């Protein structure tokens, strides 16, 4: 009854009684030959155990939970390539309907039924498309004026997210950075104007600054730019990087005027996979009207009577995230989105208030307007403490959390902060678990008799 | 009696509810919620009335993976790749996939961690290759005191549209080499005629979408070497191998098209085409670290692996990395070879059956990728009442998408039809398709009057 | 239209837009009222994220992987109560067949088709049943001889597992402990005999000592005990605690005489859920013959129909683990068990050898006979190191592992050691991941300028 | 043709294989392996020919949970509870379950973390309560200079077998108070007659398995208070509340049976009976920490919770802890009350329909747990050809298990039948049972000769 080939991968092989599971996974070259599907499944899957669990990843802004029905719907669409719009025209129209809904969430004045916007893989592509459109609009203007157009720049807070550095590098466009101070913890419009000139293609205020959790004041920026543009004729626009805030502000702060209600906001981008409540792979960019999307970048095709704009950096891509976005819009509606974001914001405020009660800590802001916030060590506490927030990050990782510590951008670079992001699926109960682990970690770190490596590096 | 039955309570039947008497939202988010079952049906039911992916014969992109790969990728739906500090095992796995691809392409780079990058498809992978070529050229010309404000690149008129996107989004001039019956792929002398001091690269294509053919990369490399020696322009190749990058290593290992060639400095591929992974995967590799400009890129060490950080996207699904690594382990070289062999053999089979039909003639007698094109015999077309556009419509009535289109410049009088054979399209399915084609021909030959497209051709 | 009850838990509620998920989980009192199944499911499930993943728990000996068919089979039996033998007689017979197979793996000479043994929830119950049986055989013996029987004792290594302390405390039986030394790293028979007297009910050698991974030499103990019993007439028996080794030795070391082949081995216990390859909830105890199981320990019940006779501490219990064990016996057979245990042992040997090459480390034993082993810091390295194995445990926890550090039992209590247990489902690829994390952790700890708290506590 | 088809290769059909022409192993492990599908069928197919759990009316143990509890528990199949350092959240969850149960029983303990312990069932929980009682008594008698080598405990003859196990495995004398028709539950004055200086506790039972009744704990408490005041023996109560512990708090909150009583120092319950969790759960609580001897127990601080480390088992499934905590949150007090109300109402319904049948008379008019027993009317039994054993056999022919058995001491001439109504046994299923009982009666009344069990009674 001996099975000659049991260790070699036949129908009787046990995965963990096989020769293949005594061998390392391939690092440099494809294996010469195959294995059983069960063996290969375990070899790939087992490597993903030893890292952060997504629901305990508190560094990320990107969705780690959807309900079972959205998840089934997206799984069922795993083999649907969005870009095959002639073959899958219902998904092309569904994409156009999502774009319409987003543009109207942002109060677009565009009268066309099919709003001018584009699907993206995240805010990276959406921001780049907005920035490229702004660059081409500026080039066209300056050429018509007989002015040089070879030295473009854009203006942004030092609180920028790295995709704006990617944009600057990949297109060779100069990024001008407005520093953060304790007195100006968000983009100050007067400071932004100091960096504007005839070569500025746009200013980029951020709704949901990743470093701080705050919102740049888009209305204040719009007012300053209106006076500046009237005086110079430079006609510098705004592109709003609303990666998180674009799905927070419409529901919880409808009266905050930050979007297409503003004269100079010509385009807005968002991460559908952050607070749009869809699994990874979704962003959106909208323009205020077709006249702000250059023809040099774009065309539109009619699918089943819908006019669908064709602009993007990617081509073939999963369609699942479109179904997921449209499901969330129908399943939740405005009320449902409001209640989910309310929960996330209330839990963030709850953690913020509990952090403030702890002896080592002080919050950077009293104002929690997105479901995330940052804190640092009280300066008097930090001076005689043996530990830093990097040490607290390490302690929390021992229980499976990722809670990141980092230094703030320019002029606040002496501030080591820690950030918590509250996403859908992070509950009050999970917040209580986190806070209990933070209190326990503090108590252990306060037993140290000698300074840690990062504490010594701060001297 | 349940007062709230139609309004969406726990007893509601989806299709006895008020919501399923209402249209789906076109312009604005609905004011309020519905039950998950109602929303699930409202979204899912809209996807019925379009092509079934396994019958989509226009696409090159994977429509089937086995149950284990599918389960593995489904389980990773909530993993954001870019969180590499949080998910360092996936970051390392990404690096191992890049190593394996670079070695499939015979990279001479000695570093254990090969210079390459994850992409969402060949679109991003091609654009990264082109931007790197543009920046390498800018730096060269700046050092020589030469202008660098008017870049161009050279490509066949058989280009795939991502190169037009690249041209538009970076404002780089695309110079196109036309196709003829005598030169059905990129001709090197004609390509060199379009090269000058401002050319950043030449782009041969392995798996031209319009024709199914391969540009001769080795022939281009030979021509570019003599031209670069004569001019000093130092023009490189970037190979767009969107399909061919996962065909040639297994079925044509001795064809010298990759990093074995002196001037091939970068190569891109669609992992979601013949890399056998569901939508959302491409790769770009450089021949060495010296060809990826520092201005574009940096690298971070995760668990001892050096992972290059270059890309157009940021947050993105990680599932396709697991899927690629699964295919590499599950199939190996032999398994990839056997799957691509099956796809190519079925393409050749259909190609041979098409040639036997009276209306048809194949564009090429040689099938080197699992796809091919044919057109109507000229004498048949002249007296026929129908065109290949009419055949496309007839086939769609049975659920197929088989596209008809005109070929690019100088061949634009040729209306062709294309079949792509992917994993999961079997000999049995090929027989169904061929049977539907014969029936469709038989119906179209009964027409007494020309169709609209037949009339538009006169 | 707006749903007035959306936050309160109706059919439209989103789990994470509900009032319930702004509230803590219940600590003291049952909630007054219900919630939706989806809310309750998340509230309980989400609390389990922030702890060790079972497949990365390298402290446990207990099975964390079975294949999909065993898992489905056991899931399908979740509502089957084993003890209802009149209602579920086929599972009762299946339990008996498992007992037969285990007794025959251990070379029972018992001729009855139905072997003398009992189901247990683990080695805890199995050991207690073996110990109670030894105690009752000894009481009856001493009563017949007109000798006292009120002060029983048993003899065991200080490497005992805590269930023997439970046995000592819950029955008020004296435990006599034989210390470990570097010269006698397992139970020395001569020293064990020195603790024996007329009140000793048994000696307990261990196959798979939890502290060390080693096997007590049962054959040496049997030989010494035979001479001791011939001299004293005390007739002290052996009960083998084979919690791990009972499913290793028969397959990988068939010629090692440790089981019912030995004259004085009257009972043996094992954890079916350790290297028996079944999910948690399984142990077995076998006796060499019916004459060694006292009649006082069998019981009969009639209130579940017909007549059910049993031996055990528990009563109602899941039956799933019986199905799982019988599946493994049929699915793997002798060859399959041998190949699975071979993989586990070979991977343990591989890690053991790589640990030995690292500058900080020295292995406790050169002999790896169970799929687990321990190491400690080289004494010369430890003296000048700023860190201890407790710090390495903490570093590994940051990547999801549990690799436990602890002090060895008596006379070796100055030795802080670390243990790795290799179970089915822990592959060579996972070993490489662990070893890479160990090397990285060593390199970080070697950067410390000051001693850690545990390093200071050692001086 | 596949040469190895019968031998177990990738093409083998389970029921076209050599292995399914062979017997399952009885004595020895098979020499070699088989495919998972064959092994799965070999084990699964043996479980068909026995009682379906939802038709098992003998058992008190849960046979139904909802789909979410079931999924949650299945997902925890590989979690070993005892690894509390590795799984500290489940350790804390266990402690919260103990808190909730202790508070359901009106514990006066002030500590946040109540003194209690997880068990596999009431067997382990009862044994822990008895051992604790035995050790408290040993310590007192030693301090008084009195003997402590001959312990005993007092219980009704309606005890469940675990108390016999406790008696035999610890060699502790069990003193039994018999049942009579005049004293259908434990009579306290009769219990006190068997108490002396060596009695470690008296064990009243809430949910007597034989009868379905509750011993009067408050009446016992009152009698013990006077006896302890007279003797100084200070004999305590341990309540075996295996079933009643999850019935009385919801349906009879004002019945004083628990830690509200002075002498009730510990209580045990089966979480897998009317705690509504699948097999593998019991709980024991003590009235305070001072009643759990240190010799049995220590406590460890996991994440700021005080968890007591006392038990007979060690490694064990953690799934049942999640199931218990899910039920507490999913149902709450109201949900438990409504579920137990349903079970009790259905038991009362069956009880009333049984009483209307000519052959039958109920043992008690009072149904306080969701179960009851009946027997044959004495005048009917005398001229009947059949017994309740014959009715058990007839009902088994339709898949039911409804057990017939003789009652304990002094009622051992009474053959009775028991029905237990658990969650998942509805009014509709009760109607099916009652229809089968009536059909069985009509068939048995056609007998012309006595059955073997009927002859055995005369
Ligand atoms: C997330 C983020 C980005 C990047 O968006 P992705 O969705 O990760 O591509 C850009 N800007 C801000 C403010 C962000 O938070
Ligand atoms: C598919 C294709 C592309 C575009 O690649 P995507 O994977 O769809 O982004 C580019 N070039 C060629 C030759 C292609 O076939
Ligand atoms: C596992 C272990 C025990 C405890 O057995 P469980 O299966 O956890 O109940 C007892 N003795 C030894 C040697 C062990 O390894
Ligand atoms: C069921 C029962 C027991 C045994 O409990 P298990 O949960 O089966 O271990 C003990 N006493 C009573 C009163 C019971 O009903």
């Amino acid at each position: 009854m001996e099975d000659l080939n049991f260790r070699k991968g036949d129908a009787k092989t046990d995965v963990f009684g096989s020769d293949r599971m005594l061998q390392p996974s391939p690092v440099e070259r494809i294996p010469d030959g195959p294995t059983t599907p069960e063996v290969a499944y375990q070899m790939v899957k087992d490597e993903t155990f030893a890292q952060t669990q997504p629901r305990l990843n508190l560094a990320t802004f990107v969705t780690t939970y959807m309900d079972d029905y959205a998840t089934k719907l997206m799984n069922e669409a795993i083999n649907i390539n969005y870009i095959d719009e002639t073959e899958y025209p219902r998904i092309a129209v569904m994409n156009g309907k999502c774009i319409n809904i987003v543009a109207n969430l942002w109060n677009s004045p565009e009268k066309d039924t099919w709003k001018t916007g584009a699907l993206a893989i995240g805010s990276s592509e959406a921001c780049m498309l907005g920035g490229v459109a702004a660059w081409l609009r500026w080039r066209k203007k300056r050429q018509a004026q007989g002015k040089p157009f070879d030295k473009p720049n854009f203006v942004i807070s030092t609180g920028f997210q790295v995709v704006w550095e990617k944009f600057a590098q990949l297109w060779q466009i100069e990024m001008r950075e407005v520093p953060l101070t304790l007195e100006k913890t968000t983009l100050d419009p007067e400071e932004a104007l100091k960096m504007c000139d005839e070569n500025t293609i746009c200013v980029v205020p951020i709704q949901g600054v990743t470093w701080t959790g705050l919102n740049d004041d888009v209305e204040a920026l719009d007012k300053a730019l209106d006076a500046y543009n009237a005086k110079t004729g430079y006609d510098i626009p705004i592109h709003v990087d609303a990666a998180s805030g674009g799905f927070i502000l419409p529901f919880l702060y409808p009266d905050t005027k930050w979007d297409f209600r503003l004269k100079w906001v010509l385009s807005i981008s968002v991460s559908g996979h952050k607070f749009g409540l869809v699994y990874p792979g979704l962003g959106w960019v909208c323009w205020k009207g077709k006249e702000y999307l250059p023809e040099e970048m774009s065309f539109s095709v009619n699918y089943l009577g819908a006019n669908i704009t064709q602009v993007g950096l990617n081509f073939s891509r999963p369609a699942a995230q479109i179904l997921g976005q449209y499901y969330q819009f129908i399943r939740l509606g405005f009320q449902g989105y409001k209640e989910v974001q309310y929960n996330s914001l209330q839990i963030a405020k709850y953690i913020h208030g509990e952090i403030a009660k702890m002896a080592p800590f002080v919050n950077y802001s009293e104002n929690v307007v997105n479901p995330l916030f940052i804190w640092y060590l009280k300066p008097e506490y930090a001076k005689s403490a043996k530990w830093t927030l990097y040490d607290l990050q390490d302690k929390l990782s021992q229980h499976g959390w990722m809670v990141p510590a980092y230094t703030l951008p320019s002029k606040l670079e002496d501030y080591v902060v820690m950030r918590v992001v509250v996403r859908q699926g992070f509950s009050r109960d999970m917040a209580d678990m986190l806070l209990g682990d933070i209190k326990n970690a503090i108590a252990e770190l306060e037993k140290l008799d000698f300074p840690t490596p990062t504490r010594m590096a701060q001297e």
